[PDB]
């Protein structure tokens, strides 16, 4: 007997997502190091770095530990406690039935005590059932924490080398701006120009100029999380971080086999072990419906003289059989037991809830990738039709033939543009990270 | 008797905002279904479904089952508990006070233990009574629930189809952008135009044509959004979200009086609850400080030999009326009461901070809505300036009296018009959103 | 004797941060009151009112009791319980080895019982450590609210003036645009203008008017954050917050050494204190591991007559002594001492995740507040050629020497630069406030003799 349900997994359908049927994709192999299709050996080894130094992965490698401890302690149940005592019992007075004289009372005791739970109606199976899926709950959560920390490291990086290439972007377009400043002041000089078109060069260069201290507070910032994400101080960063240029990945991306997605993410496994407890926690509560049946025990020595402990004169051993049954307080019992069939149902749906935000997760991360595939198509034709505008205008307003606003739009235009088309890169990264982290990649899988 | 203070609910003034007496609004009633207000069937059965299926939802419902349980246990306690029992003590040894002999020892008992505690002092009605408190506690977090899981699904449709009617904003002003990249060709190609021309018509078209997929995609996001908040997958998503107007309300709206919002709002009842509940706690407390009185009992049977259990020879019967108090260890009864205490004015300061928190939303609810009736005003004139004006530049340009830049800047300056008119007015539905989720409309009771 | 490891606090190197070497930074003094260099006595009234008032500081400063409370109930336990009781068991049946007959059975007991856990091998003790340990984070965790709380609030009282300072440039802005309209009009109606450029100036006006209540609307959502913080509703608030400048600190920032920072945030001694607590736990388990040792008693009167409770005649007394080991359940015990071996590795590890992420704030905070004193500079430079161009495409403009493009461009351009600037103004304000948040502002260190 081992009463209450008997858990059985839920009947979770695959993840279907039909955008992955598409040119952007590769379904026929799923790559778990996902990150290494990028060819970045410095981003290869911040990622090595992450996995031994790591704070928060380092505390759920303990709370593992703990998680198992503590089932172990529970598995001795299943056996008889058997413990040491040695104790007296001392004193004087009356001893009603007996005498009404104020009498000397002595007993000493030496030896094992047991204490023994039959387990019957397998209440303390039970117990260890639950005990094991929160150890395997605890291994998910680490797992988990591991594609979280990834992901989250991957993406920093990106993030890095987009302010990196901003600022490039910005000193780039900064020199241009400069040599029409420089030009306005020429033609102002010679006597064919004027103070306004110096003036609005001066404000344009003084607005690009700004930026570039922010794009490097960003990029300083991104150091700093990468640092914090690798288990290092901000000054004690061993990986030099000097620009390059952002990955890029050539082939179409192996992605596998959507419908396993649920199956791969140790979220997912996390919450289905928890409802594996939840759900044995309902059958430890359903035995306190049936008698409880105990054995205790003692072997040793008993004496009213404490001379005598230790000899065979006082040795001794009693066994104690006990059946409780709540009786008339089985309300109560039952009370407890819609208590933990409660706990269950907030298992279940919370279980539920993991696997509907685990498919949203993914459904926009395809989503998404797919848009930004198509957006970065038109802004690389509008950096390159801005340039060409830029670098005509600023021949025609050195030929007197265009006014300068014709100048400043066109270069207003082409920064716009590149920055634009710079940030639509990053996110395009970014859009890869978040594929890989809703799929569940990085742990082993 | 019943020892500790008898709770009684703070006195709260009742919230008082100015601000509301204004044409806007309709202080003469509350709409509690206050959605339907937008006279939109789709939102009316979005609304519908999320509370079936949500998980969250299904959580709390769960919740509120396990706090009641508790409280069925907690009650029993108001009367003897009895439960059964069949034991037996078998040995061989001494038997201090009695021989020295090492002799067999047998005894049986089988029947009813009764404990009962007086509850003199009311102890076990204040235990009780937080109890009580807490399963209405938790009837409220999950009617906070309801109102939070309403306001975020009528906000994500509200975000749905903004970036639906922005992506029809921007295909529009594409069109016009299109046809202006047109006449800059034609115009070229028959000798009155030129290249720069092109070029920057072709840049911008291209900026346009990049804000439509990253508009789409956020539309993809508050689907897969609703498609969580309803409890389905994606892709089995039925209900039909193919574009419609964004709704509105043209009516004043029914706000009710404003003095009832605190009443209203579960979070508030919520957090009352819990302070009731921990007051409860330091009359549990409290009682320490007196003696417990209890009395317990055997009836069934008693032998010794097994042979005489169920025989008229083994009847037995025992009473065991207690009486105890902590005397020196008081020490310890004052530590917990002033653990008590303390907690009781954690739940008051907590109660009050969350009074003070929906003050401020519902004080920012009505300042942002005024705000944003206002501001849409000026977007409105804007707008139609700026068609005019892009009407006027283009016929401008095709006659030869203006250059390109006037007409691109006013296409520009259409644009962006058009659609900070359009995200004004989104954000005016999600105003109305967070009036109401201030106030505390669209729970069941 | 007191068994289990002896705690000593990690040896964490002091923080380095390079970047303050600098002008815009005095390591020679910290300013623990550090708002009032603002000189902003609305500001510093606020922060009075907070203190005063703030509901969560109430909350936390209660949990603290609730956990000296607790300290206080397990400190009892290195000492004998000694209860009271009056009792009695009476009833009919047989007395097993004794006799088999139903007899009538009475018994009445009053006085004294004791219960004392002797300490030999520390379990009590370190129980008591622990717990001492815990309150001490309590204290830390109420001290690293207020940091952040005293952080937020001046924080927002930036914001709300970074809002009304808009507010006043949108304004401002919308006069200018306003003539510019008005001229447009005229040249139109004179014959030597244009309906499009009056189409145009007046999709500008209507732009400009636009941005005002979205600014109020900021301002208001700051008034009301403000009163929350304050324990105040929003219609009662005590403080008057017209408009007045955002404030400055033009004298070099009071920051202290920064290897001092560690040691100033109460977040890392909460979090220290956390790692002692559950060092000592590690004490408490390993305690199992040896026998325990106990002494029960009673002292006052048993009687099989309730009349005679109370006289010489029914004098009681009993003592029981007491000792346990868990034998062959020694494998329970170790694996709960493992269990609190693998809680003290947690909190190790969390203690140094706390540590860096106070690097990272600090690093943030020095590079952000460097960055944006240099992008301020530029952008005060925008604002200033800005301004001089649309006076001079105003002028032109007048003269039938441009197309209504060139003006409505050079004051979109100074409007635009003016906001920015202002919006880095308020940037540059709340990276003030953000390094005094690291650094752990905001409180005092030195009371109590620290600990
Ligand atoms: C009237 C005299 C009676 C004589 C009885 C002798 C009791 C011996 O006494 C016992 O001796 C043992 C070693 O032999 C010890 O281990 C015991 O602890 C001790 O109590
Ligand atoms: C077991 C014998 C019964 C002893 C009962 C003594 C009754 C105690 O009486 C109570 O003691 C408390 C002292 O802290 C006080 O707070 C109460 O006001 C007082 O009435
Ligand atoms: C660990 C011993 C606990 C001592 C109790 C101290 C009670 C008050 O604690 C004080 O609260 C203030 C805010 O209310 C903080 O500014 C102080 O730094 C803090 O010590
Ligand atoms: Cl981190
Ligand atoms: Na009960």
């Amino acid at each position: 007997c081992t009463v209450g349900p008997d858990y059985r997994t839920p009947d979770t359908a695959a993840a279907k997502i039909d955008a992955t049927a598409s040119k952007p994709y590769d379904r026929s192999r799923f790559e778990s190091l996902w990150w290494k299709q990028f060819d970045d050996p410095t981003l290869n080894q911040l990622v090595e770095q992450s996995l031994s130094g790591n704070r928060d992965l380092r505390v759920a490698f303990a709370r593992l530990r703990a998680a198992r401890a503590l089932r172990d302690d529970v598995a001795n149940d299943r056996f008889p406690v058997v413990t040491s005592r040695a104790s007296a019992d001392i004193g004087k007075g009356q001893q009603p039935g007996v005498t009404e004289d104020r009498v000397n009372s002595e007993r000493y005791d030496l030896g094992l005590d047991s204490a023994w739970e039959l387990d019957l109606f397998g209440r303390i199976r039970r117990q260890l059932e639950s005990s094991d899926a929160l150890s395997e709950a605890a291994e998910a959560d680490l797992q988990q924490l591991q594609v979280s920390l990834i992901a989250e490291l991957v993406d920093a990086y990106g993030q890095l080398r987009g302010a990196q290439l901003r600022e490039k972007i910005a000193l780039s377009n900064l020199e241009n701006q400069k040599e029409s400043r420089q030009l306005t002041e020429q033609l102002r000089d010679a006597g064919v120009g004027a103070e306004l078109d110096v003036l609005r060069a001066d404000a344009r260069l003084a607005a690009t100029a700004a930026s570039v201290p922010q794009l490097q507070a960003e990029a300083e910032r991104a150091r700093h999380r990468i640092a914090t994400l690798l288990g290092q101080r901000p000054e004690e960063l061993t990986v030099d971080l000097s620009p390059r240029d952002l990955p890029a990945i050539t082939k179409a991306l192996p992605i596998g086999d959507p419908g396993e997605l649920l199956r791969r993410r140790p979220d997912i496994r996390a919450a289905e072990r928890r409802l594996a407890a939840s759900t044995a926690d309902v059958g430890v509560a359903t035995a306190d419906l049936f008698p409880r049946v105990s054995l205790s025990g003692f072997l040793g020595f008993t004496a009213g003289r404490g001379s005598q402990i230790g000899s065979s004169a006082a040795r001794a051993w009693s066994v104690g059989p006990s059946i409780s049954w709540a009786a008339f307080d089985l309300g109560s019992v039952r009370a407890r037991l819609r208590g933990a069939k409660a706990d269950a149902d907030a298992a279940l749906a919370s279980y539920e809830q993991q696997v509907l935000l685990a498919l949203e997760e993914s459904a926009n991360a395809f989503s998404d990738y797919g848009k930004r595939q198509e957006r970065l198509v038109s802004l690389v034709r509008q950096s390159e039709a801005s340039r060409a505008a830029a670098q005509q205008a600023a021949i025609r307003y050195r030929e007197g033939t265009t006014d300068f606003l014709v100048l400043l739009d066109a270069e207003r235009e082409q920064l716009s543009a590149e920055d634009a088309q710079a940030q639509a890169e990053v996110e395009l990264y970014r859009g890869i990270v978040a594929i890989y982290r809703s799929l569940g990649g990085g742990w082993q899988p």
